[PDB]
């Protein structure tokens, strides 16, 4: 995976207060974006949503998560830059009444 790639993912990361890295087909990532935009209101022009399986890029963007945060899965959720992890993450921040704080800047 190049040097470029994952300078790249880094970028979007940091152009965005929310970086979900999905798959349509996951219901996980359904699971994630609806906890997002449903449940926690969340505006959807705060969240960068790549859906990796409909994109060129898809297979790098995963390999270049792995290559930062160690994550192989999706989703692979960023809050305000810093790294959540995937929807039982997100969740499980929800249970300890954590997530509220990291939203706070944000919505
Ligand atoms: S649905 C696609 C797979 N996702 C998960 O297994 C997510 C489970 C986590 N525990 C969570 O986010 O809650 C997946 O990513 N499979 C491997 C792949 O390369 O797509």
């Amino acid at each position: 995976v190049s040097q470029e790639t994952i300078k790249h993912v880094k970028d979007l990361i940091a152009e965005n207060e929310i970086f979900v890295a999905s798959k349509t087909y996951c219901p996980y990532c359904h699971a994630a974006l609806n906890t997002l935009f449903e449940k926690l209101k969340v505006p959807r022009s705060k969240v960068l949503v790549l859906q990796l399986n409909d994109m060129k890029e898809g297979a790098d963007i995963q390999a270049a998560l792995y290559e930062i945060n160690g994550q192989r899965t999706v989703p692979n959720i960023y809050i305000n830059g810093k790294h959540i992890g995937g929807n039982d993450d997100l969740q499980e921040l929800r249970e300890t009444g954590e997530l509220e704080e990291l939203l706070e800047p944000i919505l």
